[PDB]
């Protein structure tokens, strides 16, 4: 009849209530969004006089181990004092509640969705965009130290979130289905429409994934809509194939999912298998030159005459991006040089 003494409901959740006040300094205020782990909530702390966000992971033990890897991953990144470590959202501290793990994280306002959202998805501008592009190739270039080596594994407009509802800073959230580099354990990873080929091929990886995240991100903050949008893994596969063309043979010959994807000709090629529904243009054929308008205006259209929107912007836009979304993860571009592209200057 009642869980927890009544404090849970039956999916291990704390059923949230307005007003009220944990460990005689929290001041509980409403539910900020739900997921798999439990619950995060806005709160006021009366002690440091702040609003937070605090994380209410399920009553499950389960879920509470996963939620020590991230505050054990998170705290590794606190003892670090670099100024790139701003663009991680700061855990602040931990506690149990009423048998629930809590992760008090700073308040921030909205994630990078929300911003597309309000843009109707048509995006925002090329300038906003390098701001945001600078500040994750930071954050990238902190989680491969050498020390973290860390590879969040989830990349994605929802879990970028904006510091400052009138600023233009932003920092990552959700290192929970996050790990360091090692040996390969897991196979199925990162969002779908996010996902680097490497996985998606069921090959080894490392933190280049979040690099390819990256890139996809990136094209899909200024147009408004996601760069590769698969229903399914082959759909993912032959949406990333349309505008890079065929992967390169000395990738497919070494990859266990390739026959997934892709059939090996005779003169020891490989061209896209016929799938059944939908109908793709031919590979390479959906330049991301087009995608992006560089000649036509920008997306839709909508930035002809703006300004930081010519040409010659568009090109070093599309070149950075190009090299994020190199097939190979080995000269797929970092984060070190990254941030010295000509893009960011
Ligand atoms: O979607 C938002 C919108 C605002 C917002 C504000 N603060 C947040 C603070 C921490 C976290 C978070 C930490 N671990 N996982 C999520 C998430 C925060 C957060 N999120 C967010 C982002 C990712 C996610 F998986 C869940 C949320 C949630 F809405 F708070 F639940």
């Amino acid at each position: 009849k009642v869980y927890n003494d009544g404090y849970d409901d039956d999916n291990y959740d704390y059923i949230v209530k307005n007003g009220e006040k944990w460990m005689d300094r929290y001041e509980i205020d409403s539910l900020i969004g739900k997921g798999s782990f439990g619950q995060v909530v806005k709160a006021y702390d009366r002690v440091e006089q702040e609003w937070v966000a605090i994380k209410i992971i399920k009553n499950k033990k389960a879920f509470l181990n996963q939620a020590q890897i991230e505050v054990r991953l998170l705290e590794l990144m606190n003892k670090h004092d670099t100024e790139m470590k701003y663009y991680i959202v700061h855990l602040k501290r931990h506690f149990m509640f009423r048998n629930h793990l809590c992760l008090v994280f700073e308040m921030l306002s909205y994630n990078l969705y929300d911003l597309l959202r309000n843009t109707n998805f048509r995006g925002v501008s090329l300038n906003l965009t390098r701001k945001f592009a600078q500040q994750m190739c930071t954050a990238l270039l902190f989680l491969a130290t050498p020390e973290l080596s860390i590879i969040h594994c989830d990349l994605k407009p929802e879990n970028i979130l904006l510091c400052n509802p009138k600023r233009s800073a932003i920092k990552i959230v959700d290192f929970g289905s996050s790990c360091q580099l090692g040996q390969r354990i897991y196979q199925y990873i990162q969002s779908r429409f996010y996902r680097s080929p490497e996985v998606l091929l069921g090959m080894p990886y490392d933190l280049a994934i979040d690099m390819w995240s990256l890139g996809c991100i990136l094209v899909e903050m200024h147009t408004g809509e996601p760069l590769f949008s698969g229903a399914n893994e082959v759909d993912q596969m032959n949406k990333i194939v349309e505008v890079l063309g065929i992967p390169p043979a000395h990738i497919l010959d070494q990859a266990p999912k390739a026959r997934k994807f892709f059939e090996k000709l005779p003169d020891g090629t490989w061209n896209l298998k016929k799938t059944k529904k939908r109908e793709y243009k031919p590979p390479g054929t959906r330049k991301l030159h087009n995608i992006l308008g560089v000649e036509t205006g920008g997306p839709g259209g909508r930035r002809a005459g703006e300004s930081g929107h010519t040409v010659a912007d568009y090109l070093k836009f599309k070149d950075l991006i190009l090299r994020m979304l190199d097939y190979d993860p080995k000269t797929r571009i970092q984060p070190y040089y990254a941030l010295q592209h000509s893009f960011f200057k």
